[PDB]
């Protein structure tokens, strides 16, 4: 509706550090080699540096002469004045000290929680903004060998568990360097060698290179003790930045970047509005130089109207249309609320019946289990416009007597649907293999947890969950079967939005290189594919070769693209090669391509929970919706180089308010997910759940997906 100030997280930077000379140079490393001369790298090809000091290097090179940080483009001139901050003690290492004289480390468990800053330049027109954004990292005080209990069959077991954002921190190096596990390619199996002489070499290397000395050598001693030589190697590779290093879990502990990512741990890591504001105001105090404003920018945004939040609505057996956003005589029972479909996949017309599992963790109280097996049946009942099944579902074999016997009645059968009630404690694994297990068996299944059973009950009737829940259960169910449920009185000005994911992974008889979610103009997810793709001959994903077979994909689901106009988006920037591969496309087939960049990882913030847009540095940043229950700030999605391509051409263009307008509504089609945190437009989230599950092992059923079921999701 109206506009608003709002405090962001960025300082004004004094025009005075501009530098007066900058001297450009043509050719440890080149960007250290800059840095070292107080200057950045120009072109990572070329080998092409800008320095702001007279270049010193013992080796070859040739100065391209002098240049004026006016003719720098934008992004260096932000980089070269991030450095050029650091040279006046303006860097991550200083205020992030500064920022833990505020906010403390604090422990959980094993684990310490690690307050930082991560800092940036953004120029928004012709002034430098420092960004400086609240982060935290996650580290385990134990480690890796002490965490597994020194056993080599627990250790597998955790590297794989935590397989995806796992990363190791040498502590037994000055450098505290970090790594990444390597894996055995398309698998989760960890690349491990128990070979004794890889673990007695590389613990003594450390001792040679970096405590040789009798004091430094009792240190090490005392805190990994001598070589366990019942430990294997583990094959890793810098997280920074091809070289694969062995790695001792005797002598590195488990890290994590937490905004990546318990429950206590969650809680400290989130900062209300002020609470950030305030710190950085606290740092601020303590800088001090006047290279940089003393007070955080304001700026003003955009408001969204409270219309745009009732486009999708639902409606009953009889008349009545609601838009998602929520005495009778009838309101007495524990009968589910009617929602009537807009459409229905076609497969329901002839499929017979539909078995009905209901799968209790026998570690629920006995009281919780009657609950939500009553739940289930009114849901099933509302479902339509029995077998009960009770096991240890937090035990290898309860899961496994699961799935042994819903396939024993499933035979047969083309369809089954499973509801489950389960404790908080699973992990993660556990509630995904027995999701997967079940559909290998073309058994869809709806999970509800303990904690929204206890706590999500009907104000006026106990025995009966929240009316908000029980329409979310209701359409995520829905959507899991393809279900049009909803309509969106809305038209996007597009053929068909397609999300893309791309991630490599080998499957039998498939080698895939990622997927794609298409969606209507009307909003609704019609077909979901798997995107095949040949041997990779050099290290980088031939994305010809994928727009090609996406575009072949759907043809094959029933679906040509060629001579139509659509959105194209991914998660994050879209890079060079994506681009020459979106031309391909658009010649080839006549496709009129429209993409730009939806950045998630971003460390722009904008201290305030509501509902906004603003344009800061060319790009814009969009809060698609406040935060209503969670602690927290809002993390804004950032849109960027918006772009056309017709007939092979490109021609960068403008986002506009209409194009806010599209990702804002593309955020909205969360499904029923409780707890809104889908920070993605809906295609491009969903493509990355399928590229998720494929590398999973779910099993493709490309019929299912041709009807847009999300039952992966």
């Amino acid at each position: 509706s109206m506009k608003a100030i709002v405090v962001i997280n960025l300082v004004k930077i004094n025009k005075k550090i501009i530098p007066d000379k900058i001297y450009v140079y043509r050719l440890y490393s080149i960007y250290r080699l800059a840095y070292e001369n107080v200057g950045i790298v120009i072109d990572p090809e070329n080998l092409i540096i800008a320095t702001t000091k007279e270049l010193e290097y013992e080796g070859e090179f040739i100065p391209e002469g002098e240049i004026s940080f006016s003719e720098l483009r934008n992004d260096y001139q932000s980089k070269l004045v991030l450095r050029l901050l650091k040279e006046n003690g303006i860097g991550e290492y200083e205020l992030s000290k500064l920022l833990r004289k505020f906010r403390k480390p604090k422990t959980f468990g094993d684990y310490k929680v690690i307050p930082s800053v991560e800092m940036s330049v953004i120029k928004h027109d012709e002034d430098f903004y420092l960004v400086i954004h609240i982060i935290h990292q996650i580290q385990s005080m134990k480690t890796l060998w002490e965490l597994v209990n020194k056993d080599p069959k627990e250790l597998e077991e955790f590297l794989m568990t935590h397989k995806e954002n796992l990363m190791l921190k040498d502590i037994a190096s000055p450098l505290k360097t970090v790594y990444k596990p390597c894996f055995e390619e398309y698998t989760k199996k960890p690349k491990l060698d128990h070979n004794q002489e890889i673990v007695k070499y590389w613990y003594n290397y450390h001792i040679e290179r970096y405590w040789n000395t009798p004091e430094a050598k009792l240190e090490f001693y005392r805190k990994f003790g001598q070589v366990d030589l019942k430990q294997p190697a583990i094959l890793a590779k810098f997280a920074s930045k091809n070289y694969k290093i062995y790695l001792l879990p005797q002598l590195v502990v488990p890290t994590y970047n937490a905004e990546q990512l318990a429950k206590e741990i969650l809680e400290y890591t989130k900062l209300m509005p002020e609470e950030r504001k305030e710190l950085l105001e606290n740092i601020l105090a303590e800088v001090d130089s006047d290279i940089i404003d003393k007070s955080l920018s304001e700026i003003e945004v955009e408001k969204i109207a409270q219309e745009l939040e009732n486009k999708i609505r639902v409606r009953d057996d009889k008349g009545n249309s609601v838009p998602i956003s929520q005495l009778l005589w009838t309101n007495y029972s524990r009968k589910y609320p009617v929602i009537l479909p807009y459409e229905v996949p076609e497969k329901f017309r002839k499929i017979r019946e539909i078995p009905m599992f209901i799968i209790l963790d026998s570690g629920l109280l006995a009281d919780i289990q009657n609950f939500a097996t009553n739940e289930f049946r009114e849901l099933v009942k509302s479902m339509y416009y029995e077998k009960v099944i009770t096991e240890d579902l937090n035990s290898d074999k309860g899961i496994i007597e699961v799935v042994e016997q819903v396939s024993s009645f499933m035979k047969g059968k083309e369809l089954g649907l499973a509801f489950i009630a389960a404790r908080n404690k699973l992990s993660s694994e556990k509630f995904e293999e027995i999701k997967r297990r079940l559909f290998n068996l073309n058994v869809i299944s709806q999970v509800v947890n303990e904690d929204t059973l206890k706590n999500k009950r009907d104000k006026y009737d106990r025995n009966r969950l929240d009316l908000f829940v029980r329409h979310n259960l209701l359409f995520q169910v829905l959507s899991k079967l393809g279900v049009k449920y909803y309509v969106l009185d809305y038209r996007f000005n597009y053929d068909y939005i397609i999300g893309i994911d791309v991630a490599p992974m080998k499957r039998s008889e498939g080698y895939i290189g990622g997927s794609a979610v298409m969606f209507d103009s009307q909003g609704y997810i019609r077909k979901i594919v798997p995107i095949k793709i040949g041997e990779q001959r050099g290290e980088s994903v031939d994305m010809n070769e994928f727009f090609k077979e996406m575009v072949d994909k759907f043809k094959e689901f029933n679906i040509k693209l060629d001579n139509k106009k659509i959105l194209l988006l991914r998660d994050g920037r879209i890079t060079n090669n994506e681009e020459e591969g979106l031309k391909y496309i658009s010649e080839m087939f006549d496709i009129e391509v429209v993409t730009m960049d939806v950045i998630k990882n971003h460390p722009v913030r904008a201290f305030a929970n509501m509902k906004m847009y603003f344009n800061l540095g060319g790009a814009i940043y969009l809060i698609p919706h406040k935060l209503k229950q969670a602690k927290g700030t809002p993390i804004p999605i950032k849109l960027a180089k918006k772009r056309i391509i017709k007939n092979g051409k490109v021609e960068k263009q403008s986002i506009t308010r209409q194009d806010v307008l599209d990702i804002f509504i593309l955020t909205r089609l969360n499904y029923g997910s409780i707890s809104a945190d889908m920070r993605l437009p809906a295609p491009v989230h969903y493509a990355h759940k399928f590229a998720n599950a494929i590398r999973n092992e779910w099993k493709i059923k490309e019929e299912f997906l041709a009807e847009g079921f999300l039952y992966f999701v």
